[PDB]
């Protein structure tokens, strides 16, 4: 149906916007601390602590499968990256502090993204 095609176009447009957002967020992580899943070789007990691991590569895979239906779902995964890190690592660590900085700098990007999704009507 034409309605189905229209819905699919909207999702493709949302995916394009979220791709730009993801690239911008990842730019705020120049150390690439959040680029890949936390290694279970370097951190053997990680899954005893963190029940829902997340990272930018995993988000990008979901993104390109058009697996984010709205901005909220995308933000939930971004928040997991940050929140997991601030639980596993102590305040004095380079890991915790990277998550704080990514959260702060990312908030700016996500604030305008919400405005764009609403205004253009992508969900
Ligand atoms: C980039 N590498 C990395 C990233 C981590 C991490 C451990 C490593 N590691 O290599 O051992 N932990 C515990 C963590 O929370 N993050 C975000």
């Amino acid at each position: 149906s034409m309605e189905q095609v229209a819905m699919e176009l909207r999702l493709t447009e949302l995916t394009r916007l979220l791709r730009s957002v993801l690239d911008q967020l990842q730019d705020k992580d120049p150390a690439r601390i959040f680029a890949q899943p936390v290694s279970l070789k370097e951190v053997p007990d990680y899954l005893d602590h963190i029940k829902h691991p997340m990272d930018f590569a995993t988000m990008r895979k979901r993104l390109e499968a058009q697996g984010y239906k709205n901005l909220h779902e995308f933000e939930e995964d971004f928040d997991l990256i940050i929140d997991n890190c601030m639980k596993y690592n102590a305040r004095d660590t380079v890991f915790y502090r990277a998550a704080v900085r990514l959260r702060d700098q990312g908030g700016v990007v996500l604030r305008q993204a919400r405005r764009e999704v609403d205004s253009i009507g992508l969900e």
